[PDB]
């Protein structure tokens, strides 16, 4: 264990250097193609372009800055960037270039052609164990990265995973992601993956991605996510009640593991006790996974999503095509300073 706490020491005096003196102003619009959008939102989109001089694709997410303040994620908007150039793991994606100009906030990534896991899951219907237990192993070593810098993810769900080239995942979209050395208070994330203390108006912790994970291994070995209703405020109930029921198909160790991530006091919460992360990655339902090869990526694969070059769009579906504009004035210039 001396291999990974010296391994996690790196890590964080790495991550810190970034965090204490961030990149800015490293690329511009006019030097992308545009070739479609490949998903949209209240305040964003990311589309995919084509750098004019290298012929690389990216993905580009695209904030405008008037949305962003009128939606109160100015302070959300910040830490994404700030974060995502700092930080490093072979499960996340990469930042490559960020800029600003008159209207709008940039942020292009490298592109992942193999599609979204939501889109993969729903379908085949569910995931095997082995096949489930493979992703899970990821988020697991990812979040001990992530929490060992004092951040929390607040934000997984199966379409911020994206699958790559050699079926490994990478995660994106950081909007929600904040440094934290304690508790932190803003009522975030999406409704079936928030943990009670979120829906509850507590200061919260880094537990609350632990049980987003023990909601994300239940829909991939289900193919439905275990808090399931009709409307949030139905979810919500089900959330604090804690009643979970389990598919007969789930094995005894995989409920097991479930009812310790799902616990609503989160103070019992596997990942939040004295041992840490080790409490999960030593749990009976990951017997079989050698934690040093997944992280290596010498790991096969248990798919290879279907796609022709790093062009592809066919694994993203389709959106009405708006154009990017850019005011001759400048909006929002003293909100946006930093970034
Ligand atoms: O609307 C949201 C959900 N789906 C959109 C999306 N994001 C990406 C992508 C691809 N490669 C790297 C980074 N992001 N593709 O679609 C964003
Ligand atoms: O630099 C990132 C991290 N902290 C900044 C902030 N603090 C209050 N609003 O944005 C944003």
């Amino acid at each position: 264990q001396e291999s990974v706490k010296e391994f996690l020491a790196k890590a964080k005096e790495e991550f810190l250097k970034k965090w204490e003196s961030p990149s800015q102003n490293t690329a511009q619009l006019d030097h992308f193609d545009r070739i479609k959008t490949l998903g949209t939102g209240s305040f964003g989109r990311v589309m995919l372009v084509k750098h004019k001089e290298t012929g690389n694709h990216y993905a580009m997410k695209i904030l405008d800055k008037q949305k962003v303040v009128k939606l109160k994620q100015i302070e959300h908007t910040l830490n994404e960037k700030r974060i995502l150039q700092a930080v490093n793991f072979p499960f996340l994606v990469k930042l490559e270039f960020s800029f600003k100009d008159n209207s709008n906030l940039y942020m292009v990534m490298e592109y992942v052609p193999g599609g979204e896991m939501f889109s993969h899951l729903r379908r085949i219907g569910r995931f095997s164990e082995p096949h489930a237990r493979f992703y899970a192993a990821q988020i697991v070593l990812t979040f001990e990265y992530l929490h060992s810098l004092d951040l929390i993810y607040r934000d997984l769900k199966p379409e911020n995973l994206l699958i790559d080239q050699q079926g490994y995942i990478q995660v994106t979209d950081f909007g929600f992601a904040k440094r934290v050395k304690g508790r932190t208070w803003t009522l975030c994330g999406t409704p079936e993956y928030l943990a009670p203390e979120i829906i509850l108006s507590k200061g919260y912790n880094k537990a609350v991605d632990w049980w987003a994970l023990g909601v994300l291994i239940y829909e991939m070995a289900a193919g439905y996510p275990p808090f399931f209703a009709d409307q949030p405020i139905q979810i919500y109930e089900k959330i604090v009640s804690g009643k979970v029921r389990f598919p007969s198909h789930f094995s005894s160790d995989l409920k097991d593991l479930l009812r310790n991530l799902l616990q609503v006091d989160l103070t019992k919460r596997f990942g939040n006790l004295k041992n840490g992360v080790n409490d999960i990655k030593n749990h009976k339902w990951f017997a079989t996974t050698d934690w040093i090869a997944i992280y290596q990526r010498k790991v096969e694969a248990p798919f290879i999503p279907k796609f022709k070059g790093p062009g592809d769009t066919s694994n993203f579906d389709d959106y009405e095509e708006e154009e990017i504009r850019v005011s001759i004035n400048e909006k929002c210039g003293k909100e946006f300073t930093e970034f």
